[PDB]
């Protein structure tokens, strides 16, 4: 019967190419991915949001809090700039779930 | 680990009433149907695939019982409310509902 | 492209008809639904498993721990009787998630 | 509230590493992945089943019908050998969806 296709952006980008987001390790590569994600996709997928949360918590795990601050500040800018409420809510979720691991 | 909760609007509403024949979350009559519709587009910021597909089924069930008259109203109502949203997710949800309904109508 | 349909058993049963499972309030009605679910369906759906967990936590909420014990003991029997690992795992998940709410 | 985690096996294996299954191109690599998937996982995920269907259709796309026959014959053996009905049904779905693309 009728169906919708939920395509993971980060799965595609990883398929096209140690804390990494869709394979990207360096901050300039990571911000290129996040820019393409936020500006190209209209509805962020749960999988992709959770893949970003894992990247951030992996940064916390390897104590690279410098990169984490850059990643969060960049996402804050782009996602809060968005006219779409889904991207505003996606940021709150990412932030709230990162804060929890930081506060441990 | 971290998680998101995808709650079905029409499942909730069917639990609150529920059922009375073609229905949307239990609602059979147009005036109770446009009401469940009314409440969905207006409250929910991100529509769920389940709810979108529950609407498509209702519409195709109308086509099935040849109630093309009620179907005209149901689509005409959603065409009104969904197209007039600022959120792209609701614009895309309408295209999907329409495109899938048109296919069955065009048969 | 190709796709799979996840069909909710409890949604169907509710459609065909204050703590309730697919509309059923009385224990004899609830055990009839659970019997039909476990003995009729080959692969339990996440939605249906979570709909059972909600019913069980709603019982805890209205302090009807008598009904809850009957519901769990009945599901233990039927789901552990199953040859299919999916039904065995579905029970563990329901039990583990009910214990959490009981322990609160 | 209560939740289930659907972890993609092939996403994990691709993350740990032109037609490929989770990065694996050569048949011995592909059969190693399929063996670990079928023998390690109790309930196959929709995403992973659809990732296998995409690999087979990608083989059809590059006209490598030799590799496709090896992949299907191997999956037939392992998935039909399984005690779990979910794996028997997963094979039928993969085969039926491959036949559709072959019939085009
Ligand atoms: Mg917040
Ligand atoms: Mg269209
Ligand atoms: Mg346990
Ligand atoms: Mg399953
Ligand atoms: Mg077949
Ligand atoms: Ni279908
Ligand atoms: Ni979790
Ligand atoms: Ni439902
Ligand atoms: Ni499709
Ligand atoms: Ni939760
Ligand atoms: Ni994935």
């Amino acid at each position: 019967g009728p169906h919708m296709h939920k395509k993971s952006f980060f799965d595609k980008k990883r398929s096209e190419r140690a804390s990494n987001l869709a394979g990207a390790v360096e901050f300039n590569d990571v911000k290129t991915l996040l820019r393409e994600w936020i500006t190209t996709i209209s509805d962020p997928m749960e999988e992709d949001i959770l893949q970003v949360v894992k990247y951030c918590t992996d940064l916390i795990e390897e104590k690279d809090l410098e990169k984490l601050d850059l990643v969060i500040k960049y996402m804050k800018r782009l996602m809060q700039q968005s006219v779409e409420s889904v991207w505003n809510m996606a940021f709150d979720f990412i932030l709230d779930n990162v804060q929890v691991v930081l506060q441990q």
